[PDB]
């Protein structure tokens, strides 16, 4: 039942989320307002970067007091983030040192 | 100029990115090689999380050593993802308080 006002999650894309308001598309800033958008979008304004966007209907969900399910998900998504750029660092440095050793051998 | 053995960025939204390796689909499980998936697509293997997915060429960029466009990026908006969702658990509380308090000035 989206209203004015009103906190949400966005879906920013399948593998992100975030909090923020939606807004009455009368009391955003001009330069927010003559953004080109697609018919039948609302603005919300994004807490953390503070910054306003139009959003589709279908990517808008309410936010509700103690389901941590999105912030949760997102915030256990985003510790992983961590190792993943460890894990990738040390795996290429690996493959690196197998590519750069094999072509030594090939030189005399 | 992707290849199997590849480190490489991936793109799971246009907020999110997240390293991985390139397969060679002749050498990851079968479960992984039986899985539906979009002809022209190839499997990676992402780290951090360990699993394996198919994905759009599309959507698949080279890590190159030194370049932390992707990772810091990544990083700097996980971390503004923080402050959002005390920003949001804070504007959702004085919305709901000023709901509670016009509907305890309704009631006698």
């Amino acid at each position: 039942k989206l209203h004015y006002k009103q906190i949400v999650w966005v879906k920013l894309g399948n593998y992100r989320w975030w909090p923020a308001e939606i807004c009455n598309p009368r009391s955003v800033p001009l330069n927010i307002q003559g953004l080109k958008h697609d018919l039948g979008d609302f603005p919300v304004f994004f807490f953390g970067s503070h910054d306003y966007y139009w959003v589709h209907q279908g990517r808008v969900f309410p936010y509700v007091e103690g389901d941590k399910s999105f912030a949760e998900g997102q915030t256990s998504i985003n510790k992983t983030f961590k190792k993943a750029l460890e894990e990738a660092a040390k795996r290429f440095q690996e493959l690196k040192a197998q590519r750069e050793s094999k072509e030594a051998l090939e030189i005399e």
